[PDB]
DNA sequence: GCGCTGAGGAGGTTTCTCTGTTAAGCGA
DNA sequence: CGCTTAACAGAGAAACCTCCTCAGCGCT
């Protein structure tokens, strides 16, 4: 407790869908941190938000498009809450620039829209794989992280054919460091593959790797708590049917 | 009354996620 | 051969990030 081990799951979730905002507001200045999700996740937003205590919530349909907020802009509720969470937690993308401009700029009570310095986030890499791998709260984060970027998909090749496939995949924008902590962190061996839009994508699909992904879901110290858990569990059961898997990884079912 | 504020509402954009397809590993 | 994975990657929804107007509130 204090900030308890769900308070990392927290970063890591806001690392991947959230974003540490300041705005223009005419004279002044709106700091927002906030998450927008999908409507799939109303439940957990208000899970977020009973954990957080602070934040307002609203919803948003653009065209066919049901989406969720909670929004952060109170800036005392920054100062008391928010801020204590990512200095006890900080960030290990290289948004953590995002974060330190912003609590820089909240902290020395910048509210006048001209003062507000340049800002744009360092290309440079911010942080070492190996300080990644061995940093204590990581556990914690790769969960939440997880929550927001993770993906268990279970698939089919061939079109015409009852053979089925079980992957894991995560994806970072200049994230190659990030990307590789992970894949390192979770002893992967395939390509980590660098896309048209510099994003760096994880896939692995072997018996081993996931023997893996399940092992570390279910070591790890916080439990998923979005539709991600449900997508894990789904995918569980799934890999229950697929013989390569199912002979070689303990599938519980009581996550 | 004045200056500042968070909530509310919305636009602009792109980073993912999720599900493959093709070809090559490999146990045998 | 035949079960298994590795590399590549489209596409478009689920994010990401912004700016504006408004009432209310606590100052002097
Ligand atoms: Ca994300
Ligand atoms: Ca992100
Ligand atoms: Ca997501």
């Amino acid at each position: 407790s204090h900030m308890d081990l769900t308070y990392a799951y927290l970063v890591g979730l806001f690392e991947g869908d959230g974003y540490f905002s300041i705005t223009k507001k005419g004279k002044y200045l709106t700091y927002e941190l906030g998450i927008e999700l999908s409507i799939k996740d109303v439940q957990l937003i208000y899970k977020i938000k009973d954990i957080l205590g602070v934040g307002k919530v609203s919803f948003r349909k653009r065209n066919e498009i049901e989406m969720v907020s909670l929004r952060i802009r109170d800036k005392n509720h920054l100062k008391n809450f928010i801020l204590p969470i990512f200095d006890k937690y900080p960030m290990l993308s290289n948004k953590q620039y995002d974060y330190l401009r912003f609590k820089d700029a909240l902290l020395s009570n910048i509210i006048y829209s001209d003062d507000l310095p340049e800002y744009a986030r360092s290309n440079e890499s911010i942080n070492s794989v190996d300080s990644i791998i061995n940093t204590s709260y990581f556990s914690a984060w790769l969960v939440g992280f997880i929550e927001a970027e993770g993906c268990f998909s279970t698939y089919k090749l061939n079109k015409d054919d009852d053979y089925l496939i079980a992957s894991f995949d995560i994806a970072q924008k200049d994230g190659d460091i990030l990307i590789s902590a992970i894949h390192k962190y979770l002893s992967f061996t395939t390509k980590i593959y660098l896309d048209k839009t510099n994003c760096s994508r994880l896939k692995v699909t072997g018996v081993r790797s996931v023997k893996n992904v399940v092992k570390f879901i279910q070591g790890a110290p916080v439990k998923l708590l979005g539709n991600k858990k449900l997508q894990y569990k789904l995918w569980i059961k799934q890999l229950r049917k697929i013989s390569r898997y199912s002979e070689k990884i303990q599938l519980p079912s009581n996550y």
